[PDB]
């Protein structure tokens, strides 16, 4: 019965290390949940003002350049569209 | 022992469950450093567009501007100078 007891304590071990298993796993999904919904929260804040810089820069080449300032301000539209682009898609990234 | 027996058979249910949970533990940690790889590359895709963003509308403001472009492309300046910022803090922020 010193076999029976030797039965029961691998039982202790293995219910302690599958709470140990399953604390990890639920601490990564609370720890991404909280990410993810300050990440979604914060979109708005990141992507006001990249349109606000497309809104500028595509004014602004309606109005007298030169040959340089223009693609200079044409480069500036075109980077901004793009961050645009991709804080639109990190704001898919929950949940895909 | 038909006592034994039934201790031995919970001993089997709880490696079951360790399986199941070891496997759940890996799959959740391969998901957060995807999810880390991702806001790693998105930070990456914006940083140069952001920086040209910034740069170009410094550079703009060394040249023969009218009062109007140059209050717009001084809004550009200020808006992407801050935004980028923010953007580098909210996706440092959100990754483990």
């Amino acid at each position: 019965a010193a076999i029976l007891e030797e039965s029961m304590h691998a039982r202790d071990q293995l219910m302690e290390q599958n709470f140990a298993l399953d604390k990890a796993r639920q601490e990564a999904e609370m720890a991404v949940h909280a990410r993810n919904d300050f990440l979604a929260v914060m979109n708005h804040e990141m992507r006001t003002p990249m349109h606000a810089i497309i809104s500028l820069s595509s004014l602004l080449l309606e109005t007298e350049l030169s040959p340089e300032q223009r693609v200079m301000i044409e480069t500036i539209l075109k980077s901004s569209n793009l961050v645009a682009t991709l804080i639109s898609d990190v704001l898919d990234l929950s949940r895909l």
